[PDB]
Order: structure tokens, then C-alpha cells, then sequence
């Protein structure tokens, strides 16, 4: 598999972690 | 240009918007 696939996977994982962080912050503040 | 490029661009832009949101939240709370 091309190392390019690994970089796209990293971008997806980072996206998910950011979204989940934001989701947890929304729950904390009641949003 | 392949529509695939547009999707990767969307992923990058979303990543940037999430990071910038988190960065602004850190500034708000003093982190």
C-alpha cells in the first residue's frame, strides 16, 4: 500500500479526534 | 482534476476549521 494511503488515514483519524473533542466539549457546556 | 482531489481538499479544510476552532477555545479559557 502506498504511503499516501497512510497519510490520508492520518488525516481522517485526526479529523475524527478533533470532532470527538468538540463533541465532548459541547456536552460539557450543555450544547 | 479528479473529484477525489476535491474530497481530499474538503478533508483538509475541515481539519483546519476544527483546529482553528479548538485554538480559539484554548485562547478563551487561557490555555
Amino acid at each position: 500500500m502506498a504511503q499516501l494511503e497512510a497519510k490520508v488515514e492520518e488525516l481522517l483519524s485526526k479529523n475524527w479526534n478533533l470532532e470527538n473533542e468538540v463533541a465532548r466539549l459541547k456536552k460539557l457546556v450543555g450544547e
